């Protein structure tokens, strides 16, 4: 039973560490940064988020924000299978387009 509280400050820290890999265009993720993103996201991974927490505290745009190609490949596929198993009561038509690898 995650907190909107915890859920809320993961997502800002989630969001201001994307910020910091965006050049622009360029996706640049530091070996540091590499550690938190995986270290943020594993603490949300077995968190079983509702979904008026999924509304309200916007923890799936934040985890969203990392299906971008420029980053690494594993930190991509973790992302998609917490957002997986978050969406997982809703239909798989409606999942895939949550779940699209973003540009």
């Amino acid at each position: 039973d995650v907190t909107n509280a915890t859920l809320e400050t993961t997502g800002k820290e989630l969001t201001e560490t994307y910020m910091e890999c965006l050049n622009g265009d360029v996706v640049e993720v530091s070996i540091a940064n590499e550690e938190r993103i995986v270290s943020l996201l594993s603490s949300l991974a077995s968190a079983n988020v509702t979904l008026k927490q999924l509304i309200g505290t916007k923890i799936g745009v934040a985890v969203g924000q990392f299906l971008s190609d420029g980053f690494p490949p594993h930190i991509v596929r973790f992302s998609k299978g917490i957002l997986d198993y978050w969406f997982r009561q809703l239909p798989e038509e409606v999942q895939k387009q949550l779940l699209a690898k973003r540009a």
